[PDB]
């Protein structure tokens, strides 16, 4: 289960560079140097690393300044073979971005979010990467007359239109992805689940260049199904990127490293990626516990690749074992594949079997046999069969 850039593994600067501030807390590990994140992921079979603009180009930088940052960084790409498949803009940290960036009540506010963005555009596409993300953490609201929800809206798609019309003025090959979050730091956030980001892409005048980066505790902090949102953004042609962590249920984005949390949802969710041919970065969001020193920090990096390949070799044993494919055919999965109706609709309303003749209790008699399935999809995991 050892990890090679073949794998596609990619981490945030953020997420090993984590200091550990906590709502609760100060900061029990020291900055890391952008540099040497690079080399340490890098020496565990890293593919790639992704950046907000701030975790790169400290906050206020001179042009100098900025320019030297990113020379050092392109060296330790350099170094180790090392990419930048992603990009992400801060617009979250910063006290001015406290009712939001893109959605701030404050005009001058939503404007400086789109130019502070607009330039990381720039720099996510000379270091190469493909998929530009928004994590709309500070839009939102802790109270109702805060925020007229259809006005931020409004000020949302103006938002992401123009950034859209910027890429195609530029004739940059870059996308974006939206990752969801339902609330934190924000009572609420607006757009909170896949689903609502989804159904909000539909409505952006270039909807082609949108998609979605869906984090698995983010959903999971709203009691959802992981697996389940996953799949109804690959059947929407969406999943541009995946955001890997864990989490134990309900409660504060804990970013746990992946295969912790709900381990039997990480299965199903490395299950679904594999069988859908999912060919985007396998990127990790998670926090190594402020418990941890920084070789705790490694060793909580390379589980989260250990748990993505052991995981990826019984969901597909799983799938290649006959019994399962046996079971599989007894729980009906074939038939839930075919049309209900190809035959068309004024031959369904003419089809006798399907409701004149139609044997309701015979039909409810039959079990699905999901145990059974499940039980050996248990067995696969564990190693128990
Ligand atoms: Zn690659
Ligand atoms: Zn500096
Ligand atoms: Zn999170
Ligand atoms: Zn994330």
């Amino acid at each position: 289960y050892q990890p090679t850039p073949e794998d596609r593994f990619t981490f945030g600067l953020w997420t090993v560079g984590w200091e550990g501030r906590d709502p609760f807390g100060d900061a029990t590990r020291r900055a890391l140097d952008p540099v040497e994140s690079v080399r340490r992921l890098a020496e565990l079979g890293a593919h790639g690393v992704t950046f907000h603009d701030d975790d790169l180009i400290p906050f206020g930088s001179s042009d100098s300044e900025r320019e030297e940052h990113v020379k050092r960084f392109r060296q330790a790409l350099d170094d180790t073979g090392m990419k930048v498949p992603m990009a992400t803009t801060n617009l979250f940290t910063h006290p001015v971005f406290k009712d939001g960036g893109f959605t701030a009540n404050d005009r001058d506010v939503r404007r400086y979010a789109l130019r502070k963005t607009i330039r990381n555009i720039d720099l996510a596409v000379e270091l190469g990467a493909e998929t530009y993300v928004a994590w709309g953490g500070r839009e939102g609201a802790e109270s109702g007359g805060a925020k007229d929800v259809r006005d931020a809206l409004d000020r949302m798609k103006e938002a992401f239109d123009l950034l859209g019309e910027y890429v195609t003025s530029q004739g940059y090959d870059i996308r974006f992805a939206i990752e969801p979050k339902p609330n934190e730091p924000r009572g609420d956030i607006l757009l909170p689940t896949v689903g609502h980001a989804l159904a909000f892409i539909e409505r952006l005048e270039r909807p082609e260049l949108y998609g979605v980066n869906p984090e698995v505790g983010h959903e999971q902090m709203a009691g959802l199904n992981f697996p389940h949102g996953i799949a109804q953004a690959l059947w929407a042609g969406k999943l541009f990127h995946i955001d890997l962590n864990g989490q134990n249920g309900i409660k504060y984005d804990q970013d746990l490293r992946f295969g912790a949390g709900d381990l039997r949802a990480a299965f199903w969710l490395v299950d679904l990626l594999e069988s859908a041919g999912y060919s985007g970065p396998r990127h990790f969001d998670f926090k190594p516990p402020r418990t941890e020193d920084f070789d705790g920090v490694w060793a909580s990096a390379a589980g989260c690749m250990r748990n993505y390949l052991i995981l990826k070799e019984r969901a597909a044993a799983f799938r290649a074992d006959p019994e399962v494919q046996e079971a599989l055919r007894a729980s009906r999965l074939d038939e839930l594949a075919r049309p209900t109706a190809a035959d068309g609709l004024q031959a369904l309303l003419d089809d006798r079997s399907a409701f004149e003749e139609f044997d309701v209790d015979a039909a409810a008699a039959r079990g699905m046999a999901f145990e059974r399935l499940d039980q050996l999809a248990m067995d696969h995991l564990l190693g128990a069969r």
